[PDB]
């Protein structure tokens, strides 16, 4: 069974840059594509859903500085990323972007505007850094180091090079930062994460960044948690029915979790379930920017060009919220802005649920209504 985490404050790993092990690359760089009989003419449906450019009229993001840490970015006068460092290959610097990925998650945050397009982030003038921190690319150059150690997994080792890249992110002065990694584990092949509770604190409490990360996407590792026991009202959230722990999602609330929904506004099928999540953003059938700055909906697979799907796209959506609302409430802390974002989110019945925690964001009423300030610190667990 699983309770939630207990953050060693005192544990905060070196800031340096660079792979938990040496690497290299093995995979052919991807490229992001284009649907048949596209018209881009015409606005994104997440730009109409979010009404993002009413939201404009209140807050860009301009003076913000978000952090992307992803998978690099390939940036261009529309996406005007700046490195971050690479966490990936020794040799990079972040402003390279092998999975067609890093660069489409930027763009959703902060991608400028075009008279030829409908396409815009929703906060055009934030400042970018980019901090590559995952890859498909990439494979140790070293063997596994002990099959049955959880610790030697390269779960494990994306764990441990997240919490640097938080650090780094953070002593770069990101006031919002972006994480699309979710690391999916089980109970019983438990990973050692203080160094990355220890990152997260320091980031959020010590240098004051807000810090939003994906949900998480069902995959190899990712299996749905199940619902939790409505029969057990003192464990409404279902922390017992917990089987796949997600990071950095658990930190809840210091961070803000982000599941995703699709085009009608239902829960997406794919996006992890969990007691830590806390809101949702559109996250299928998206567009976005590729390589040259240019619009993209597509990435090629196997038997065609495949849509742009994930809980990243989802968080990205709400990083640029949190920009919008960093510029226009200065004054506010990490927990504040989260709380006016968490505050006016919605879905039909309310309260909290597993699959958009307080529901799907709502950029105008973030940005608008009288919204009590919350504490300024979340409280969490200490060692």
């Amino acid at each position: 069974h699983i309770d939630p985490p207990v953050i060693d404050a005192g544990a905060v790993p070196p800031d340096e840059t660079g792979p938990d092990q040496p690497t290299e690359q093995r995979k052919i760089c991807a490229t992001p594509t284009v649907m048949p009989n596209s018209n881009f003419a015409d606005r994104p449906w997440a730009n109409d859903y979010l009404r993002i450019q009413e939201a404009q009229k209140f807050a860009t993001g301009a003076g913000v500085t978000v952090a992307v840490i992803d998978t690099g970015v390939n940036g261009s006068p529309r996406v005007p990323a700046e490195p971050g460092g690479d966490f990936v290959d020794a040799a990079g610097n972040g402003m390279s972007d092998c999975d067609a990925h890093g660069t489409m998650t930027a763009a959703i945050i902060g991608g400028r505007p075009s008279p030829t397009d409908g396409f815009v982030g929703m906060a055009p003038d934030v400042r970018l850094l980019s901090l590559r921190q995952t890859s498909v690319a990439f494979q140790p150059k070293g063997a596994r180091q002990d099959p049955n150690d959880p610790n030697t997994t390269q779960t494990a080792g994306s764990i441990r090079s997240l919490a640097r890249s938080v650090v780094h992110a953070a002593n770069l002065g990101a006031q919002v930062i972006n994480i699309s990694e979710a690391a999916c584990y089980k109970v019983t092949r438990r990973i050692d994460e203080t160094s990355l509770g220890a990152a997260i604190n320091y980031a959020v409490n010590v240098k004051g960044a807000v810090i939003v990360v994906a949900a998480g996407n069902t995959g190899q590792d990712c299996s749905q948690n199940p619902p939790p026991d409505p029969s057990v009202p003192s464990d409404p959230r279902g922390w017992r029915e917990v089987q796949t722990i997600v990071s950095p999602a658990w930190y809840d609330p210091l961070v803000l979790t982000v599941g995703s929904i699709g085009q009608n506004g239902q829960p997406s099928n794919f996006s992890m379930s969990g007691p830590w999540v806390g809101a949702a953003a559109p996250g299928e059938n998206l567009t976005s920017l590729g390589y040259d700055g240019q619009p993209v909906n597509a990435t090629p697979g196997e038997d065609g060009p495949v849509p742009l799907n994930g809980t990243s796209f989802s968080a990205a959506y709400v990083s640029g919220l949190a920009a919008l609302v960093k510029q226009r409430f200065p004054d506010l802390t990490p927990a504040q802005i989260i709380n006016r974002i968490t505050a006016t989110a919605r879905h039909p019945g309310g309260g909290v649920d597993n699959y958009v925690g307080a529901g799907v964001i709502d950029p105008v009423a973030a940005l608008t209504w009288e919204i009590p300030d919350g504490p300024e610190k979340a409280p969490f667990r200490v060692k």
